[PDB]
Parts: C-alpha cells; structure tokens; sequence
C-alpha cells in the first residue's frame, strides 16, 4: 500500500547542442533512431552515412520531458527517479536542479528527488558526445598512454573507446561501424514509497555436496524511509517443491540488507536444468513476500532453475598440462555454438520479435552455447530469459575487449558499480556457465600487441591485475561461487593464475582455451588447426547476400572492389584474403556481366566460409576423446561469429536482418548429436564417429563414391559393427586412397567424390556428409548442372521440389529479402531429385517466392 511505481518511457523531446534541432524522441531510444524516425536523416546504414553523419555523434544532445506526477506529494515520504540504462555521459537536471551525473552505460542509477519534485516537473538529460568525452579523458590521463589510442584506418572509427564505459565496439570494429550515439537505452521510472524501498533483490541456487541438498541464497537491500527500525517477516514459497519458509527481518539505515538461505527439503525430488539436446530446461516458480510493519507488502516472483556447473582442469594421461571442459550436473558436455555480438548499432531496435527470431535460428543450428563477447553489451533481460528457457549456455564476458584500460580512481569507481550491478542482475540465470574477465587482453600484454616500451610494461601489468583481479574478480567471487571465473579469453586457466595472471603463452593448447585465425594457409588442411582443450573463437570471413547489400547500396556499388565495398570492409585486406582462400580450391568467377560477377563472388566467399569452418569444426569435434602427440581432448567449439551488426563482410553465419548464410546451414549439420566426419592423413581416408548422446549408439556406416557423371555409386562399403560411445569420438573407418579408388573402379581423385552417412531412427538427426578427393577447380567430368524448381505451398510452409541435370555441388537457394530460411541449403546434390522446405518469418505467397527465387550451383560461376 505504501509503494508506487510507474514508467516515464514514452515520447520525449530531443535537441542538439545549439538548439537548432528539436524533434520527438521515443524513450528508450537513441538520437540517431529519433532523427531517422522523424525523417530528418537517411538510414545511417546507407552507403557512406557513417562518414556523413559523424556530426551526430560529435554534438551534445539533450533528452527532455515535462510530466505531471499521478500522485500527491504530501502522501509520500520518499520519491526516487530510477534509470535502468543511460548511454552514457550525462548531467541530469530535475526542475533545473542537477540531481546527478552518469558515466557508465552498463549500470542502473537511482536518484532521490523527494525535495525537488513538484506537481508538474521537467526532466532533462544533457548528454555529452561519447567521442569528445573519450578524447578529453585520454588527455587528462597525462601520466602515461593507454593503448590502443586509435583504431585501424580501415575501420573508419573513433579513438579512445577504452576511456569510456560504453559498448567497446561502438567506435567501430573490424566488422562494425562507428555510430557512437547518445540515448536513454533502458526504462526510466518514478518510484515513491513510505517505510522502505527495495533497491534490489538477487538469489543464487546452489548445491551443497556436503548436505547433498539444494539451497537458495537470497540477498535484498532496502532503502529505509526514516531513522527508525522497520520490522516484519519474509515468506519464500516454491509450491511445486512443497517448499515454504518464513523468517523475521528488521531494517535500519545502517542495517539495510536482508540475507536468507532457503533449504529445499530433501523429501522432494528436484529436476535439474540442462542445455538443449542434453535434458530438460525445467525450472520452478517462486515468490518472495515481504510483509513489513505498517501494511507495506513487497512481493517479487522469479523462476528458479537448479543446475551445477564445474570447469574441470584435471590431468590427462600422456597429455602435458590440464584439461579445460565443462560438467553440467556432473556430465561432461562439448560446447557447441558461436560468439554473440550486438545485433544493432542502436539497442532500441533490437526488439523482442527480432531476438526471439534470432534465438530460433540459434536453436535450429543445433547450438547449445553462446559467448556474450566483451566488446558488446551486457545483454537485455530477454536475451538471458531466452537462454534459460531454450537451454542455451552463456559464456559471459565482462565488457572489456582487445584494449588496455586506465586504473584512474574515477574509472575504477565506475567499473565497480557496473560489475556489481551486472553480477547481481545476472547471477541467477542457469544459462551463464562461466564469468570471463575480458576478451583477449591477457594475450595483448603477454605478446605486447600494442608494442609498449618494455620499460613501462610493469605499469600495464599492474593495471591489468588491478582491474580484472583486484576489482572484477573480487566483486564476482564475493557475489557468486557457483560458477568458474577466468580473467581473460583466451587463457591458460589455473595455469594463468599460477603465473601471476598473465601467462607466458596464453595460446597454449596444453591449457585453457584458445582463439585461432589463419587466412594464409589452406583451410582444408586440418593440420593447421591447434588440437586445443577448447576453442572459444575461430572464423572465416564472407560477404552477406546481395539482397542484404541492396538495401543500403546503389547500382554503381555492386562490384567486389567498388568504393562502397572497400568502405564496408573493416578487416585489413579481407577482400584479398577471402579471394586467396577461394582460389585455394575454387575457380574465380569468369563472366561478362559485372553484376553477375559480383553476386557469384559473394556466393563463393560463403562457399569458402562454409566449407572452411566445416573442416575446422569437425576437426575439433573428432579430437574430444583422443590424445595425439600429447594434444587433444577438445571439449568446445564456439566459432566467430554468430551475427552481424550491419551489412558488411564478416565472420557471421547470420546476416544483418537474420538471413542465413550458407555457413549457418552447414552449422546445423556439423553440430548434430551424431555425426560421421571424414578426412585424410598422408594418403589414408579416415571416418570418425562423433556423439553427443548419453548412451552408446549402434548404427551402420555406409560409404560410397560417385563419378561427377551421374549419381550411381561405383561402390558401397557398409560396416554394420559400428558403436560410438556416449558423448565420444572414435575412428570408425580407415583405408588407403589407392585402395579406396581401386575398390570403386572408374574413380580418380579428380573425378569422384566420397559420401557417407549413418542409418538413424527418425528420432535422431544424423545428416549426410561428404569428402572431396581434390580441389573442385581441378575436378574432371564435372557436368554443368541445370536445376529446375517447382514451388508449392503446404500449410504455413512452402515446398521446393528440385531436379538437377548433374551431381551439383553447393546448390544454393535464395529468395532475396523474403524473411525466412530453408530446411537445408548449400548441400552437395548427388541425387537427381530433392525436396526442401522454406519457413517464412512473415506472411508470404508462392507468387512472391517464385518472383524472387534463384538457384545456384558451383558450375554457374565460371
Ligand atoms: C535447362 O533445363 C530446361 C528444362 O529442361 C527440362 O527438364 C529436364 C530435367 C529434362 O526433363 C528435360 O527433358 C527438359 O527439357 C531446358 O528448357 C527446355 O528446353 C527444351 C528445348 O531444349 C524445350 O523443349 C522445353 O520446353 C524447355 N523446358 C522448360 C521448362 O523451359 C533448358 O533448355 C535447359 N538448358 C539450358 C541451357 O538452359
Ligand atoms: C508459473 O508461472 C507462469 C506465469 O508467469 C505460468 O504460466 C502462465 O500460465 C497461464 C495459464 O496456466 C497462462 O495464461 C499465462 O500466459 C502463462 N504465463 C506465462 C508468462 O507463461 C505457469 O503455469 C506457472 N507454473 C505453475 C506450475 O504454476
Ligand atoms: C536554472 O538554475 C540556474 C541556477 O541553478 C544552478 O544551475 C542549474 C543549471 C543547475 O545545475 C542547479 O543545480 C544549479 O544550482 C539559474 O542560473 C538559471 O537561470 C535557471 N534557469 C531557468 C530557466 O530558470
Ligand atoms: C547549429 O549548428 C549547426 C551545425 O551542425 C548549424 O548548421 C546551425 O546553423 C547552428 N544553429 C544555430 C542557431 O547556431
Ligand atoms: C560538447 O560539450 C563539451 C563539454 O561541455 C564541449 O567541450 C564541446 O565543445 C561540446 N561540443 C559541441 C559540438 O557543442
Ligand atoms: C524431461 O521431460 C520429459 C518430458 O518430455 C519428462 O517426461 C521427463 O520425466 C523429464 N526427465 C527428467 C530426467 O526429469
Ligand atoms: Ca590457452
């Protein structure tokens, strides 16, 4: 009865520095999106507007609103103004009184406005340019430089992002633009109360190996209205666990924290939470009721999920060092997923509908893990709710990435609030399986990426320990010991800590995790890849589809090396690197029409990307059970990257807008729970079996060769004594290449293709796989394919019946910007006739699909 809360989200005003511009502005919102919405600017993502609209990011904008409170001041002891998120630096004026300032995008702010609030009020947030602010802070830091000061020229970005607590990629990245905007990016509320006010509540389900029982630690902080002592009770209730518990509490200005420990009666069984493909995502409804002196009731509901996570760094026989793998509820689980980056330059456009769609694509790719990479944001509430409900594990970076950071007291003060706020906000989600202090900054110092003078290295080392160990780690462990903490990615884990927090070689495959990139060598040669304990990053670049590019480009831009394309490419020499890897096994597009060449080159970079990451992922998949030359037991593959922040060449499998690249289709296939993977070593074709299943599985391995001439198997080897143990990888086939060809007369490396598959239940997804005996640019007898398609509707799905004149590799179906994705794409089409489905994301029609449809195969490019 003594509490009142309502949102100030809605229609505000926004105005620029000198007041010339003034327009309506939605909150939550950003200046750029307000200007675009009001028709005052073009789409910022159009062509070169990241350069043309620089002035927006450099001015100082003010968000203003006038409102009439819906309550009587004289009836309330205290009134507060609460911000869930402000981006980033702003002075806050309430009725022309400065009530506070902000400097951190990732922390909530609370301001007492009891003495300044009136019946009619004016609220102004006077933002400061993030770019200008970051530069001034860099200047003030005279005692020494903090690198990197400016980004590479090919990123077309802004300097000194490490000096502002804001999304570190907002000043540009090697796949993202520089639109460092200003805005109120989360909800704003007025909250009045008597007696007490719940500042925050956090909880943590833990398992006591001692008691063999489940508990829930709860912590709540209150702001008490007066100097008197508030009493009351608290009842925590979980009905579906026959659990209920009531305790006495008392609150005072200097004793404002409540701590409870609810024990779950062992009489009842507690179903645990599991990642997708390894169990149920079951949780339990919970309520927390505060009944305080004077009729004040404060209830909070939450969903409780019970699961245990262990980072196991144990010894391995014959493999020097330590393992690095995750046990969920005691079961070792191979991490399968990708790295998540911000889905937009402006967070107000990452709607619930976009997110749910993106998580459907993550699910349909047979992923169970996402890394929230530390150059993005601490993600919005619904991200982690979706992870919990769908069973996606989260590798959670803190928002520090590929940079050194100051330890000036004001900055550290800012960081402490942020980390404290976010850990309390996030620690109750079962999806989060590990805390990670930063991205790649242990490497940056160990290798001296920024070429610091070895005379000043000690300064930066101490700054590193100060930030990630003495502040971030200390805060995390003081809140949460249910999860492992690493200081950086990649790291050597316990070995890094032993070595003083900056390892001698953080890229060691004998400890911790690694990131691995390589653009020079043949991606088909799996020997280039490290047989590491866990691969948290690895990627190849490709261009997004023409449909995605068309929306932010014009006719004259549609060439691989046009001014526009080189502008969007933010990775040093990425266009050449991508072609270099294409040439490795494919013919470059030869054609007369430049637009056709443009589209065909895109297709080939997505072909190169998909096949490269397929080869690389499968290598990690097969290395999970074996040791070879003292290396192995790979227990995770998270490729860089899942998604795009805008239309540009990147490592993503999901183009900006959600459209699947060919990589994503390959991802759905190589992340299956049961998979045969083929490769060669010194002239011997091998086939391992890979299992994520919990029971040993017995199946039948068929192997076949096919001449490019027609889909007739020149042989059919069928071992039916196949057993893959639970969650393991094991060699199931082995033969010389000469012996393999002779047993299939009429086959050359340059004329035949290998194919293999298991025979599965209809309740188990184990797709076809294949292997190429030579570069396709050298394939002989490759008949020119001529594929015919008949489109039809069946319920909410559309059916695509195909027919090919020849064995067509990398058949690619494309319906432009029609929102949706196919049941399968980019596949090797041995058969003559196949059928795939199309899943629309908005209502479409067979006519629309026919008009936009196009099919491509490898031979169409030369
Ligand atoms: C590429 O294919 C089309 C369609 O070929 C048909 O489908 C095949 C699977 C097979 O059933 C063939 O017998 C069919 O012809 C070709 O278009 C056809 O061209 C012929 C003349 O050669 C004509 O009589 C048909 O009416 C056409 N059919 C359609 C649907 O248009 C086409 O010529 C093929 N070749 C090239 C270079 O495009
Ligand atoms: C746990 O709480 C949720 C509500 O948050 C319950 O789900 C609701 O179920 C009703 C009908 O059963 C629906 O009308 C609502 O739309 C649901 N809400 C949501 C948010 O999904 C759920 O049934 C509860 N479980 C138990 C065992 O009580
Ligand atoms: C607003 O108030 C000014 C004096 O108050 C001081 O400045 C403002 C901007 C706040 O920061 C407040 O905390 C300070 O104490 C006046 O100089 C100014 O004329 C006033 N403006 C109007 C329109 O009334
Ligand atoms: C405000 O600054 C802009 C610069 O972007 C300028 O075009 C405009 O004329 C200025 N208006 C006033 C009133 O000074
Ligand atoms: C923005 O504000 C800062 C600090 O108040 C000031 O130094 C800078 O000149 C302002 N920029 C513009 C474009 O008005
Ligand atoms: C998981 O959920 C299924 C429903 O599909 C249920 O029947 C089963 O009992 C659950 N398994 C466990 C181990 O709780
Ligand atoms: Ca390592």
């Amino acid at each position: 009865h003594h509490k009142l809360s309502y949102s100030l989200s809605g229609s505000w005003r926004v105005s620029n520095g000198n007041g010339s511009l003034e327009l309506p502005a939605t909150v939550p919102g950003y200046v750029h999106s307000a200007l675009h919405q009001h028709g005052l600017i073009q789409d910022p993502y159009y062509r070169f507007n990241d350069l043309n609209y620089r002035w927006i990011s450099l001015d100082n904008w003010t968000y203003s609103t006038e409102f009439k409170i819906p309550f009587n001041l004289s009836e309330w002891q205290k009134v507060k103004l609460i911000f869930d998120g402000v981006d980033t630096v702003a002075e806050i004026l309430f009725n022309n009184v400065t009530i506070g300032k902000t400097d951190n995008m990732f922390t909530g702010y609370s301001f007492d406005i009891t003495n300044v609030v009136k019946d009619v009020n004016s609220l102004k947030l006077q933002f400061r340019s993030a770019v200008q602010y970051a530069e001034c802070q860099s200047k003030a830091h005279t005692s020494y430089r903090v690198p990197p000061e400016c980004p590479p020229v090919e990123q077309k970005g802004e300097c000194h992002v490490n000096f502002i607590r804001k999304a570190q990629c907002s000043f540009s990245w090697d796949w993202g633009p520089s639109f460092p905007s200003q805005g109120i990016w989360k909800d704003v509320r007025i909250e009045a109360y008597n007696i007490a006010h719940l500042d925050y509540l956090t909880f943590l389900p833990v398992y006591d190996n001692a008691s063999q029982a489940w508990n829930i630690e709860i912590k709540a902080s209150f702001d008490v209205a007066s100097s008197k002592s508030v009493g009351g009770q608290v009842t925590v209730a979980i009905p579906q666990l026959k659990t209920q518990q009531t305790n006495d509490i008392e609150l005072q200005q200097e004793q404002r924290i409540v701590k409870l420990l609810v024990k779950i009666r062992k009489d009842v069984a507690v179903e645990t939470w599991w990642p997708r493909g390894h169990g149920n995502q079951t949780g339990y409804n919970m309520t927390i009721l505060f009944a305080l002196d004077g009729g004040l009731k404060i209830e909070k509901a939450a969903k409780v999920y019970f699961r245990t996570v262990q980072l196991i760094e144990e010894g391995i026989k014959g493999s020097p060092g330590l393992s690095f793998y995750f046990k969920i509820n005691g079961l070792p689980i191979f991490l399968k997923g990708s790295n998540w980056i911000p889905a937009d330059s402006f967070q107000d456009k990452v709607t619930s509908d976009r997110l749910q769609l993106l998580f459907q694509s993550v699910v349909d790719a047979n992923m169970n893990t996402l890394r929230v990479w530390g150059g993005g944001i601490y993600e919005q509430d619904e991200f982690y709710a979706l992870c919990d409900e769908l069973g996606i594990m989260v590798w959670q970076d803190f928002m520090f990435a590929s940079a050194l950071y100051p330890t000036e007291p004001g900055f550290l003060a800012s960081v402490r609030k942020e980390v404290t706020y976010q850990v309390r906000r996030l620690k109750s989600h079962p999806s989060i399986i590990i805390w990670s202090g930063n991205n790649e900054n242990e490497v940056a110092l160990s290798v001296n990426w920024f070429h610091v003078n070895p005379r000043d290295m000690k300064t930066y080392i101490d700054d590193y320990v100060t930030l990630y160990v003495k502040n971030i780690r200390k805060i995390v462990l003081s809140e949460d010991k249910s999860r492992p903490f690493i200081a950086s990615s990649p790291t050597n884990g316990m070995k890094t800590m032993e070595e003083g927090w900056i390892s001698y070689d953080p890229y060691s495959i004998q400890y911790g995790d690694i990131h691995f990139y390589n653009y020079a060598d043949d991606c088909w040669n799996w020997k280039i890849f490290p047989k590491a304990r866990l691969v948290s990053e690895y990627g190849y670049q490709s261009w997004p589809s023409f449909s995605t590019l068309e929306k932010v480009s014009s006719q004259e831009d549609w060439a691989y090396n046009s001014r526009f394309s080189l502008h969007r490419q933010h990775h040093e020499d990425g266009n050449h690197q991508m072609l270099h890897q294409v040439k490795m096994h494919f013919k470059l597009p030869q054609g007369t029409d430049p637009l056709r060449t443009f589209k065909d080159t895109i297709y080939l970079t997505q072909v190169m990307q998909a096949q490269c990451i397929k080869t690389e992922t499968e290598f990690y998949l097969r290395s999970r059970s074996e040791i070879v030359d003292g290396k192995g037991h790979t227990m995770g593959a998270l490729y860089w990257q899942l998604n795009d922040i805008w239309q540009a060449p990147s490592w993503a499998s999901l183009e900006y807008g959600g459209k699947w690249k060919m990589l994503h289709y390959f991802a759905r296939r190589f992340f299956a729970p049961l998979l045969p993977v083929g490769f060669e070593d010194e002239g011997v074709f091998y086939v391992y079996g890979v299992s994520d299943l919990h029971k040993d599985h017995h199946t039948q391995l068929t192997v076949r060769l096919h001449h490019w001439s027609s889909p007739k198997p020149l042989c059919s080897l069928v071992n039916s004594s196949i057993v893959v143990k639970a969650g393991e990888a094991v060699v199931l086939f082995q033969m010389p290449v000469s012996e393999l060809l002779k047993r299939c007369r009429g086959c050359t490396r340059e004329t035949c293709v290998v194919s293999f598959y298991f025979s599965t239940d209809k309740e188990l997804f184990s797709p076809t796989n294949y292997h190429f005996l030579s570069s396709l640019k050298d394939a002989k007898g490759l008949l020119e394919a001529n594929i015919t398609v008949n489109i039809s509707q069946k319920g909410n799905v559309f059916v695509f019946d195909l027919e090919t004149s020849a064995v067509a590799p990398f058949v690619w179906l494309d319906v432009g910007s029609i929102p949706g994705r196919f049941s399968d794409n980019g596949f090797l089409m041995i058969r003559k006739k196949l059928s795939v489905l199309f899943y629309p994301w908005k209502p479409t029609s067979k006519s629309e699909l026919q008009q936009a449809f196009s099919v491509t195969s490898l031979t169409d490019t030369y």
